[PDB]
Formats: C-alpha cells, sequence, structure tokens
C-alpha cells in the first residue's frame, strides 16, 4: 500500500473490509489461468491489442533531432488506454460476484470506458459526475447514456469531480456486496493505484518489445501526460528497472504554472489526504486544463514516490503548447490525438531538438482527438 | 475492365490516358515486393492492422440463433474501412511519383480517410465537396482541415457530389502527371473498381484467417453494409469461391423502398452509366437519374459498383435493404449490449444479422462486417 511516504488507505472503517476482500480477490485472479485467458481474449478481440508502435518519421524529420515513436493507444477500442483498466476490474467485479459497477469521472472519459466494458460483461453500470461537468461535457454523457449506463447528476458542493469521488465512495459503503467501484487512475485507497497500473502495464510491455523489434534497444526517453498518472504508470513500469531509461511526465500546465490555472499536482501541489490516499494535491484547490482527462486535482502516490527517489522526472505544458501540438500531429502525420497525449508530443517536441538523430524518444499516445474538435475548432 | 456485363471505362479521351497509365502502375506494383512491404507497414504500424474478429456473445444470447461475429474495421485507424484503400492508392501513388492527391467526397469520411494517407505520406491533398455537402458536413471539413488537405467547395451546378465528380475529373485531366485521383468506393472507370476492391480485400482475408482459427470452419453467411460497395466487396471477394458462404449486402432502405427516400440501388435501381462505370443507379419513372436518401451519411449514394451489379446477377450474393429505423434499433442495441458504437452505415449490416440470426440454428455463424465506429454519428443519433 506505501511507495515510500506516499500512498496508503485512509478511508472510514465500513470500508476497510470491503478493500481487503478487493485485495484477496486481486492477489488470487492476477495469477489465475482463468481470468489471465479471458482478460488476454477481450483485450485481443474486443479491445485490439496489441496497438502499434509507429514510427513518426514526418515529425521527428521537421523538429531535426531525436528519433520519435509513438505508442499508438488512441487505436484500443474507445479510442483511449482507459480501456485496458476499465476491462481488467470489470472482469475481476464479475468474477468476484459483482452484479454493478459504479464510477466516477470528470471528463466523462472513464465514464464511458466503465460504461462500455460493463456492457460488454452484462453489467449494471451507474456513473457519478459533478453537474457542472455534465454541462461541460454532453457528448460524453450521451455516450454514456447509448452504452446502457446511468448517468447520475451530483448536485452536491462545487459539482464537479471532488464531489462525484465522494458520493460514489458514499454508495460503495452501502452497495459493496453486489457493486464494484471502479476507479479510472491510478489513485484512490489500496489496492487501486496498484491494479490500475497493473492493468495498464500492458501498454510498457508491448512498447518494450515493439521497440527492441524497430531500433533493436531500449528507448532514451518515455514521454507520458500524467493526470491521475494510469497511462503513464502502464508505460512507465516495464522500464522502471532499465535504468539508462529516462522517464518524463507531463502534466497540464493550463494558463501557466504561476497563474493558478493549472493542474500540476507534482509541480505545484501539497502533500496530503484525499480519496483515501497520501499524494500530491493543489491547495483543497480546483485545477484547470484545455485537455478534460488532465483536470483531477491530485496525482497517484507511486508518481509521488517516482519523483521522490528521482527515477522520473516531471515537467508542465500550457494550453496553447498542447493546442499547438495538437495542430501538428494531426497535419505532419495524419494522427489527430488526444488534447491530453498532446501535452506529451508538446514536451516531446521541445525534448526532441535537444537531443541528437541516433537517439530515440517513445511518447505514450494515450488517446485519440475525435473527442476534443468541438473544443479545438473554438480554441 | 469488365464484371460479367458491367463495370468498363466510360470516359474521354482526355482521361483514357491518365487511365491507362494508372493500370499500367498498379499492374507493375499490385505484385512487387517493396510495394506489399510498405503497404504493410503502414497497414500495420499506422492503422493497426490486422482488426479483430470479435464474438457478440451477448448479442447472440439475447437474439437466441445464429453466432453473430463482428470484423471490427471500427478499430482502425480513422475509425473506418476507408483507411485500408485510402493508404493503398496514396503509397500507389507516392511510387508512380506523385507528389499530390485529388478526390471527391459527398459525407467527408472518404476526404478525411484521404487526408490522413496524404498528411501521413507527405502529400498535398486537395478535397473536391459540393457546397451543399460541405455545410452538412462541418466536423469532418474542419477534420480535413486539421490534417492538413484544402477542401474545395464546388459552388458551380448543383452543388452536390455529381458536381464535385467533374472538378475533380477536370482537375486530374490537368495534373495526372503529378497528381493521383483517389477514388474512394468500388466505383468509377476501370482500373478503380479493380484497385479499390483488391486494397479492401484484407479484410476477407484476415476475416477467413480468424474465423477459421475461432471456429474451424468458414461462415454461413458474411453480412455486409453496401454504398458504392467496398467494404462489402472487401470482405466478400476471398470467399467468392468457397461456394457454402452465403453472401449478403444490406442496401440503405431509408424511410422506405416504397417511399421514394432510399439508396437501394440494386433492389430498387436501374441499369445506367455515370461517372464512367455501367452498374445500377436509382432512377425516377421519367428514366433521370434521382437522388438517394439514408440516415447514413455513408450509404446515402444513388450508384452501386459494377462488381456487386455481377454478384447479383449471377445470384453468388443477394442483397436486402434494411430502413432507417431499423439501423437506428441496432445503433442502439449493439451500443448497449455489446459496449460498440457502431457506425450508422454499419448498422445497417448489424440489423439485417440480428433479424437472420434469429431464424437460424446456434451452431450456425454469422460473419457482420463492422465498417466503422459511430462516434462520427452521435450529433444526428441524438437529434433522431
Ligand atoms: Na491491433
Ligand atoms: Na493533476
Ligand atoms: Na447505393
Amino acid at each position: 500500500m506505501w511507495f515510500g511516504e506516499f500512498g496508503g488507505q485512509y478511508v472510514p472503517e465500513t470500508l476497510v473490509g470491503p478493500l481487503k476482500e478487493l485485495e484477496k480477490a486481486y492477489k488470487r485472479f492476477k495469477d489465475d489461468e482463468e481470468f489471465n485467458r479471458q482478460l488476454n481474449y477481450y483485450l485481443k478481440t474486443w479491445a485490439g491489442r496489441p496497438t502499434p508502435l509507429y514510427y513518426a518519421k514526418r515529425l521527428t524529420e521537421k523538429i531535426g533531432g531525436a528519433k520519435v515513436y509513438l505508442k499508438r493507444e488512441d487505436l484500443v477500442h474507445g479510442g483511449a488506454h482507459k480501456t485496458n483498466n476499465a476491462i481488467g476490474q470489470a472482469l475481476l467485479a464479475k468474477l468476484m460476484g459483482k452484479t454493478r459497477l459504479i464510477a466516477e469521472t470528470g471528463a466523462g472519459q472513464h465514464g464511458v470506458a466503465t460504461a462500455m466494458a460493463g456492457a460488454l460483461l452484462g453489467m449494471k453500470v451507474d456513473i457519478y459526475m459533478g453537474a457542472e461537468d455534465v454541462e461541460r461535457q454532453k457528448m460524453n454523457v450521451f455516450r454514456m447514456k447509448l452504452l446502457g449506463a446511468n448517468v447520475i447528476p451530483v448536485n452536491s458542493g462545487s459539482r464537479t469531480l471532488k464531489d462525484a469521488i465522494n458520493e460514489a465512495l458514499r454508495d460503495w459503503v452501502a452497495t459493496f456486496e453486489y457493486t464494484h467501484y471502479l476507479i479510472g487512475s491510478v489513485v484512490g485507497p489500496h489496492p487501486y493505484p496498484t491494479i490500475v497500473r497493473d492493468f495498464q502495464s500492458v501498454i510498457g510491455r508491448e512498447a518494450k518489445a515493439q521497440i527492441l523489434e524497430a531500433e533493436g534497444q531500449l528507448p532514451d526517453v518515455i514521454v507520458a501526460c500524467v493526470g491521475g498518472g494510469s497511462n503513464a504508470m502502464g508505460i512507465f513500469y516495464p522500464f522502471v528497472n532499465d535504468k539508462k531509461v529516462k522517464l518524463v511526465g507531463v502534466e497540464a500546465g493550463g494558463k501557466g504554472l504561476e497563474s493558478g490555472k493549472h493542474s500540476a499536482s507534482l509541480n505545484a501541489g501539497q502533500v496530503g489526504v484525499s480519496h483515501g490516499m497520501l499524494s500530491y494535491f493543489l491547495q483543497i484547490k480546483p485545477s484547470h486544463s484545455i485537455a478534460p482527462g488532465l483536470d483531477y486535482p491530485g496525482v497517484g502516490p507511486e508518481h509521488a514516490y517516482l519523483k521522490k527517489i528521482q527515477r522520473a522526472e516531471y515537467v508542465a505544458v500550457t494550453d496553447e503548447e498542447a493546442l499547438k501540438a495538437f495542430h501538428e500531429l494531426s497535419r505532419t502525420e495524419g494522427i489527430i490525438p488526444a488534447l491530453e497525449s498532446a501535452h506529451a508530443v508538446a514536451y516531446a517536441m521541445k525534448l526532441a531538438k535537444e537531443m541528437s538523430r541516433d537517439e530515440i524518444i517513445i511518447v505514450n499516445l494515450s488517446g485519440r482527438g475525435d473527442k476534443d474538435l468541438d473544443i479545438v475548432l473554438k480554441a
């Protein structure tokens, strides 16, 4: 449960039993033959794994420095890496005898992933979403309803993700006997940061095999955007023990790191307890990003740990830099990236320029940008 | 050139030279080691091929008849099978020495595919689109702009696909030395119906290998929606010589086959010549080519490819129609039952497969070609 000084399980007594049951079940099923057979089957035939590792030749040439490879999580069913975790936990829930999935969502992106996985496995899905977030994400709300999920507006407090988390926990306290609480990032009380990282680690394992096939060596740098940190942990984790592989997490710089309108929790946040974990949060202060998925005010404890021991570096990219990268990748490689992923692309482009032509950067392209076309059209 | 009595090359002499050069180049490159290596490289690393073949267990159980498999073209980069052809022709153009791609588009979906492939290969892209169609498909026009393509609105004439086609041909006659004309379906003059089918046949080759792996046998039926007919030919073609495999093409029935608002060219159209091909086109009582309709933008096309006209004539494939209402029902059904939001085009095939499955036994197998995803269609489904 602890990653050095970060993590834990800060919950009321009522949720300790449920979490220990989940930990027990996960330990059983994670190395189980039948679980892994079913999980790999759904990831292959329904989600479309493995995703390719793409050499961005034109982007590489335009910048004129290091080779830029893109791990194409944008091609997974649903258009985002969140699907890997949604399938994993929903299958875990089903084999535990649960009939219902609950989740919170701010962007609606984890909400959609959870709705898809619940539909696949024949489970009831209730999604908690702050009323203010419901207004910003009309199409994702519609997606969730098309997929058969019930969207429950949360009208308490600030009516944002923070409040949706509180309602979801209050729900789970009462309903855990038949309901799995499906957390969407490497956040929350133990065992969730570990479970979500484990279900996203497939990204890094594929990426390692694929870059060894393409280039005969591990990358010099891996760059991934960081909200709560799940896509980053997924691609980072299999390279953590490869000492020479640099790991860079890119948070939302928003309107600037000194503007008070960003989501750079590791960069500017304070250490404290929220959502059942000890990690960095902005201070309780609301975050901002043009990329909806980068608007969680905290960050996963395993990233806080990797920063502490200096195994990974954490940086920020502004809204304008992300928008620039969104347009650049679209026009140069014919890939419209998610605005979240465009933060990683933006930093990778800055970093590639300073590196030599024989060096290698892998960017985790965490999602596709179809969802963001209205925001980009306006911005 | 011909598929039985259908197809041909019904063009002016200005286009015969360009088409002859394309035919020569294609004949040389189609079995070439280097071309196919590059094509497969882009299809794998950029487009994400192979797409999976998915057993829709919940949908199968709900209907209570045949096993329903979905060939997941919705997972290709761009979300539609059109990418397979766009890459193939754009790469062909690059190895021919062309620096520019042109295309027409009605729904903007081929425009997007062409724009993506052109961006990939560093080629200039100009997309002709009727001004009425530009108004209908603003987000696809924006997608094309983001991808670096120049959308040329055609304001002359009726301001629709027919005018965009004429502008594109007019352009190609002048610029064929450095420009490739990228047709998006199994339509147009020879060699386009053959080329497009060949670049989409990867769908069927994968599907055949995958169904043999999954079930140890060929499917009883393959169901695919039919606009111009490229996704259907792609999945059909490798099974044509497998005589036991039934092939069903699903056209847009629109508001109904007797309503005057559909795109069922094979069912209710007559023979005609347009866009350089002899095939079926929707026609009125006076013999004039009449407009089509479908809720699915990609099926809203009054013609059909000549190879489908041939397969219909020899009775190798059966052609049916599904209404707007039935397609919408299938769109919703697949979304909530399997967690897959299909393209409205593809939902026509799902709709027919659900009817057919009900009248078949549980040991039998249907493959549905799920030609695309429905993210693009969410606005029009929300309103409807
Ligand atoms: Na794949
Ligand atoms: Na954050
Ligand atoms: Na038609």
